[PDB]
């Protein structure tokens, strides 16, 4: 009775292609994952700093700074963050598969509330897709300087610095590679910020420290790169529910959207038990306009874990007929995927789904007492409503309260079917209902003319998604539907 | 400043806690990969069969089975691949990131023909997903077998099998986790293998326990039934375009889909040399009713790269104006994501699907010679055309004359561009076309995106 057993192993020179041409689509992820890292470090000393303000050694400010050189090519990614020691630069940038998180939560075992993102620990080397070759120069507020360099891939290298010292920081020196050098462009660092590291919550100054040259001799023309509140914008998302102003997030939403307006309706609650995270789920103000183009990538929920951005493809994230809601849940114990691209666990997924749903359709019901906001969205997204209506089961009756529809003596102002629920007579034990396209063909058709003669009201609900979802309410209120169709010219009696 | 090198370093532990947790989107793909990797021995074999007949005395029917367990909560899946030897069975399921699919297709050129899917080595670690104990047994035609036991802690252990006798190929036992039991189904393994590998290209046998009279008192019958129900749609790609004939035509419809309808257009073409790739096409006699219902997937184009489902997301692979084109695109050279579920390299999806454009072009070529076959094509199927009208700027000239048009004086009959354009009126000033939700010669659009086919085609080759 033989028995082998044998530990888990990895073949790495493969592994770090793999890595690099396969857990990340994009070479932008070069630079998310290094200014996650940076937000991580400053975090990490703000934490070691409020208990100890002597610790606040130099330069007391926070700030990540983007230096490039068109003239070398070298990207110099200066930061004023905790920095590296032997050992972080060993184990945790230096080794796949492991991060600073485990470390300094071990080390902080109590207490730790700090939701850094730095937990993979395998970002770091999404920096050969747009550089060659990569450098970190390095400096702890106690430790000396380091230098970590690698170009070799299947090698790396540490020297001692002896020349310029940081102090507090790290000053990240990438080299863009010269066929991509459209990633040197200030515009392309800016957008790629922009899309990849909004809402960091530090100003990443952006500031390139230009390199003077002294001395017939020329004028300052490179004077100063675009220093704006776009990589440099400071953090005032982390404002709480009591704090919190419309028009802030107003602005949050339309630069994480890139809109130019405010949202309709916000909705921010913190969901706790078995998942616990805090959720920004607004609404646009406008449909968006992929209801023709349906395959067109749907990126309206961004989901964020720990201020970083993770979602585009919402759809999974939500049933189809809630994928209009543009918003930002910041969570901090949901499992991601190894590329921060999309959610795994698809039970918790569900469990997600249905608990967003429920806080969709209660927000909706809190937008249904001001009548013009939820006429708005009923205009809107009410399409939606009805698919889910017409397939999705669960939450029909949760989903007939908030249709509203148009009625006899209700003019041209769609109002609830619980309105008529409100209004019928004793007489009636079948809800009196009618299909079409408009509501006055059907009004003066013989279907409803000998229910006319009595001033009666008739449901009249008109779109071929109502003519198809008939079939599935078989019965409202208690009481079955009316239709010449689904009863015929039959008269009830008491 | 003296310098320091590093050596391997990657931490294990976290290794498959993320790939349980953070590699797959869904939990059921576990039986996507197993039976892609089960096709890919086959397809291994056949090769082998190509060159040496002779060493598949092993076992002649190509073909995989399955086996669920309610009782037991197992799932069995056993097959007649190439079977594994205990050094790749180590280097390649018990050591991340390495594939013997990609050894093996790189060790040879000459057989192109030939589909290897698969590049890293990680797809079977997605049997984690539902399997809380995975047993995976094998045998090689050359190897003894060897069964695979782990439950990714930290590390594998595996031995000689001595239980059931595989003749040939592997063997998958799984124990999945018991909130997941409603996978044990019979008709969830239905539906996942008709999405998933309904043209794997080998026979499916899915056997059920079946009805018996019980004590019946005379005559108690048998137990169970094997239904080969799964994959009726025989891979006819592979295959020549000239031996295709009506009734493989209805099968190959009828059992792709479940539609008891039959097809209406067929563009069976193979592009080979620096982008090789297969496809079968397949259109339906009708627009389908299920069309403004979102909860089915707009799924048409199964991208089936190297024989095997990987992902059938449009949104690269195939523009959205051909989503009525229900088909399998065989592709060869693909490189796939970590998950086997999206794409990097952008500009292989771009080329192919320009070509699938061209052969789209071809094919209302191909029902252009049968004016009331394409005159019922235009009129099913005119949204998705105008919508290209809109969305493509490439070929927006050429399909322009492919066009057919019922009008307010052609009547019944479709009349086309192509010709209308080869009898072009020097009084004409604009191409007559109206926009409209639905229904000289002035043509009614049958959509309403085209008020944007109007912004495009403003102009056609002078017209
Ligand atoms: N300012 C920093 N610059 C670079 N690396 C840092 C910084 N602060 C911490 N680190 C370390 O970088 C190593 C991590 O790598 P990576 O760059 O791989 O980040 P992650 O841990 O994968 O997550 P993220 O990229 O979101 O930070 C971690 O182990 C973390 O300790
Ligand atoms: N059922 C099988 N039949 C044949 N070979 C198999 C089987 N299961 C695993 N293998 C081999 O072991 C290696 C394992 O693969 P896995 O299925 O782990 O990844 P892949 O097939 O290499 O690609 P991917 O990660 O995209 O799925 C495979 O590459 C294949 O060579
Ligand atoms: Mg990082
Ligand atoms: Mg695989």
């Amino acid at each position: 009775g033989e028995v082998e057993t044998f530990a888990f192993q990895a073949e790495i020179a493969q592994l770090m292609s793999l890595i690099i041409n396969t857990f990340y689509s994009n070479k932008e992820i070069f630079l998310r994952e290094l200014i996650s890292n940076s937000s991580d470090a400053l975090d990490k000393i703000r934490y070691e700093s409020l208990t100890d303000p002597s610790k606040l050694d130099s330069g007391k400010e926070l700030y990540i700074k983007i230096i490039p050189n068109k003239s070398e090519g070298t990207f110099t990614i200066i930061d004023t963050g905790i920095g590296m020691t032997k050992a972080d630069l060993v184990n945790n940038l230096g080794t796949i598969a492991k991060s600073g998180t485990k470390a300094f939560m071990e080390a902080l075992q109590a207490g730790a509330d700090i939701s850094m993102i730095g937990q993979f620990g395998v970002g770091f080397y999404s920096c050969y897709l747009v550089a060659d070759r990569v450098t970190v120069h390095s400096k702890h507020n106690d430790d000396e300087q380091y230098m970590w360099e690698s170009s070799a891939g299947g090698s790396f290298t540490v020297r001692t610095d002896h020349g310029e010292p940081l102090g507090r920081g790290t000053k990240i020196v990438l080299h863009i590679k010269e066929d991509l050098a459209e990633y040197l462009e200030v515009n392309k660092i800016k957008e790629i910020v922009k899309k990849h590291s909004q809402f960091i919550g530090y100003p990443i100054k952006l500031t390139v420290e230009k390199e003077r040259e002294k001395e017939k001799k020329k004028t300052i023309k490179e004077k100063y790169t675009e220093d704006e509140e776009l990589n440099k914008t400071k953090p005032i998302w982390t404002r709480n529910a009591d704090d919190i102003t419309q028009e802030e997030y107003g602005d949050f939403y339309k630069s994480l959207t890139n809109d130019w307006e405010d949202h309709l309706a916000v909705k921010h609650f913190s969901v706790e038990g078995q998942l616990e995270f805090r959720a920004l789920l607004f609404v646009p103000r406008r449909a968006p306009f992929d209801l023709f183009e349906n395959k067109k990538r749907k990126n309206n929920i961004k989901l964020y874990v720990r201020r970083v951005f993770i979602m585009d493809n919402c759809e999974d994230l939500i049933p189809e007929y809630l994928n209009f809601i543009k918003g930002v849940v910041d969570s901090e114990d949901l499992p991601l995927n190894i590329s921060r691209e999309m959610l795994q666990q698809n039970k918790i997924l569900k469990v997600i789904r249905k608990n967003l749903v429920k806080k969709c359709l209660e927000l909706f019901e809190e937008l249904a007492e001001d009548k013009e906001n939820y006429k708005k969205y009923y205009e809107q997204f009410s399409k939606n409503l009805k698919l889910g209506i017409h397939e999705d089961a669960q939450n029909r009756t949760k989903l007939a309260d908030l249709l509203r529809y148009h009625t006899s003596a209700s003019g041209d102002e769609a109002c609830s079917l619980k309105e008529y629920v409100s209004r019928m007579k004793e007489n009636q034990k079948h809800i009196y209902y009618i299909t079409g396209e408009n509501r006055d063909q059907v009004a003066n058709s013989s279907f409803v003319e000998r229910v006319k003669k009595r001033g009666y009201e008739v449901v009249y609900m008109t779109e071929p998604i109502d003519e198809y979802v008939v079939q599935q309410m078989r019965e409202y209120d208690g009481k079955t539907l009316v239709s010449v169709t689904k009863e015929g010219l039959e008269l009830p009696e008491d």
